[PDB]
Formats: C-alpha cells, structure tokens, sequence
C-alpha cells in the first residue's frame, strides 16, 4: 500500500555507514521503514560498500547510477528498476534520518492517499536555540498546512520579539522540516523535468524546486518527538547520546 | 482606469505630516500618485489633522472610522464611500512610501489588469547590509513571480555563503518588498472576511494573511530605483538626505 525508498550516500565521509550504538546509520533508517508497515523497503545507492553492508543485514538494494546524484534521481531510477506503477505511493526516507517515528512514516503515506501530489513531515520547534540555528530547516505553513516556504533562516520572524530572546517563548509558532517525503510515482517524471532554481541552490533545499514551479507540498505535523537527523559530526554525537 | 487610495496614519509620531524637504510626507506620496496617471487619488484617514493638511494642498480626503484601524480597512471604507464598482482597480499606496516611481505605480495596475486578484511591487537587493537588516522586508518569488513568502528574515538564506559575508555578492538573488498593492475592489470584501494568522502577527506583515488563506500575490519588479520608505527616525534622516 506504500513502499519506502531510502537514498543513501557515502561521500561526514562514509555517511550512511557511520556507527550509531552498534549499527550503521542506514540500518537504523531501514529498521524505521520496516516498522512503518511499508509493503517493501528498498535502499537506493550508487555505492558498492553501502550495497554490501545493507545486503549483509538482509536489505533489498537497488544499485543506481553515479550520474543520478540527487536523492530524487536515485529514487526515480530505483522506482523504475523495481517496476512501481504511476499510482503507487512512495515514501522517500532520507538516509540521514534514523529516528523518525514509524507511525509518522505511515501517517505521511496516509496524508497523501487521503488527498488527490507531495506530502512531507515537520515537527514543532520549542527551543529558541534550534529556531535560530542555521543548520535547522524551518517551514512556514498556510492555514491548510501546505508549505509556503522552507529556509535555514528563522521564519516566521518575530519583528518585535527576536531582539528580546530572553522573553521569547515559542508556542505553536515554528516548525522544523524532516527529510521525508511521500510522492505518487507518477509525479516523479513531472518532477524530474523541472530545472533547479536559485533559491534551492542558495538554501541547499531541493524541495524549493517544487514551490518554484508552482507545485504544492502538504505538511503533516508529527505527533511524536522526531529528533533531528545527522549531517555533521555535531549531529552524530547528539544522536549517539540518545542511546 | 485605476484609482489610488493612500491610507495615512498619524500615531514616528505624527507620521504622515513629518517634514520632508519642505512638504509633509503625505504630500510627497500624493504627488507620486497623481503623476502615475491615476484617474483619482484619495487620502483615507481617521485623523482630522491629516484631513486638514491634505485638503489644504487640495487633496480629496475620505474620513474613515477610528474602528477601522488597518490600512486595508481604511481603503475598504473609502472605496465604499467613494462608490467604487467591484471591477475597478484600486492601488493601495501606503503613506509611508514617498519615493515610489510613478511609472511603477502604473505598471502595478497594468499587471493586475493583464491577469485575471492582488499584485504588489518589489525591488532588487544588491547590498548585503540591507538583506541582513531586520527592518527591511524580503520577498521570495516563484518562477512566475508570485510571492511564496514575505519576511524580515534574510531569505533566501545562503547556507554555505551567509557565514562568509565578505565574499557574498547579491546577483538577482533577493528582493525587497515595497508597500504598495493593486487589488480589484471586489477582492476587498473577501479579503476582509479573513482572520489574521500567527505569522502575520509575528512578522507584522499583513500581506501574509493572503498567503495563509491560500491566496496569491503577483509580484512586479520595479525597473527604477525604489528607495525604502519611512517607518523609523533613521529612515526619515536617510530620505531627507536624498534631497
Ligand atoms: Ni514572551
Ligand atoms: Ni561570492
């Protein structure tokens, strides 16, 4: 009823295989996908070392092309190689997100199925330090929970409050974006025809491409804690300290 | 073919009437509206001192209600009091913008007329200091120049460049929002039925309400220099120094 594809990268050098409490990161990610109730979970990678490690814990791996460098290109190649029909729901779960609640993965799939193109997940920001951290991605929502914008900048900005952080309390006000999407397979062909935009390149946020091209992304707010993922060595030590 | 309404506020105390090179600010604004080729230019205010000064330089003034406190409430009351038909194009020119090129005012009206709800104007940011100044409003555009978001935050954020401002060059990358809109009168009734949203209150940007409610705002990029307007005493001294 839905399938998970996990794009996993090697060049944090050796990222997908960094040890987290005994298991490589990609294994943690894979386990979250299984527990979600996905019909099938597949790891998509262009790296043979990642293939080896994932096959050795029993994962199905789709080897993708060194040409297809973005996560979504990988997903697309894998989705073609695996034979997914245009009506099938794919969850793209980034290999840098090892701590997404499995129920949230499923909820994301349900959201996209409930409504007749792309859904993604976010979580409340309650700590001022996280809001203002340029490493975190913020997302601003409209009334119906569609994304208006995604940024590293602290948005929405408190015109009269951000200059007084000691009195600043965050109360339903701000959301952090999680690296997971739900897409129908059909959408990936249209998506891949679109070129990049300046904002996506500045922010290094590929999802801005969808907004640039007049597309919409529906957001689901995770009920449960969704710890931030792992892109830096600081992130890795934080996540290792959860166990 | 289009009409300008200028909402003008008194409580910068005494804002609309601050002296700029011999004439109150509101007079400068009014003159830009006349030069635009507007069929009619009307000042909307709930303040009798503003009425007096504007009538004494020959302006038509619509006295609005002390209850109707937002600029758009003023515009709406004035638009009703003046008898504007639902198909008529209103340009809302804020009383804090004395240096908008008259050709840009007209271009904004044309934009809205060319396309079958709300248009607004922006101008390129070429100075890093302006981008990063929380007083300035930034706007992010989609491919067809619709606004995705408006903020005081520096957006789009340069993930890998904002930590190296000495090498940062702004090249078609960033836009500053100007306090001017074009609306058909018809839209104002729908607009006024909408309630505020958290983001509009944090940012103090009323235009976020339109985005919140799933509305769109088409942006025109001014060809000519559009100096920032006047909301603070710093702004006033800068603008006085242009003359
Ligand atoms: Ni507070
Ligand atoms: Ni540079």
């Amino acid at each position: 009823e839905f399938r998970v594809i996990i794009p996993a990268r090697f060049d944090l050098p050796g990222k997908a295989l960094v040890d987290i409490a005994g298991k490589p990161m990609i294994q943690h990610v894979y386990e979250s996908a299984i527990k979600s109730g996905a019909e099938e979970v597949v790891i998509a990678t262009d790296d043979k070392r990642i293939r080896q490690v994932a096959e050795d814990f029993g994962a199905v791996v789709c080897m993708t092309s060194s040409d297809h460098q973005s996560g979504t290109e990988r997903i697309a190649e894998a989705a073609v190689a695996l034979g997914f029909e245009d009506d099938e729901i794919i969850v793209c779960l980034q290999g840098d997100e090892p701590l997404i609640p499995p129920d949230a993965i499923r909820k994301l799939a349900e959201d996209l199925d409930e409504h007749d193109k792309v859904a993604s997940l976010c979580t409340p920001i309650t700590e001022v330090d996280e809001l203002f951290n340029p490493h975190s991605t913020k997302v601003v929502l409209n009334r119906r929970n569609y994304a208006l914008y995604f940024s590293h900048a602290p948005i929405p900005w408190g015109r009269d409050t951000f200059s007084d952080k000691e009195n600043l309390q965050l109360n339903g006000s701000h959301y952090r974006h999680v690296g997971i999407y739900a897409y129908r397979v059909g959408f990936l062909e249209e998506y891949l025809s679109w070129d990049a935009c300046p904002a996506e390149k500045m922010e290094a946020l590929e999802q801005l491409r969808i907004l640039w091209h007049g597309g919409r992304i529906h957001m689901v707010v995770a009920k449960s804690k969704c710890p931030p993922g792992v892109d830096t060595e600081e992130d890795l030590e934080r996540v290792r300290a959860y166990f």
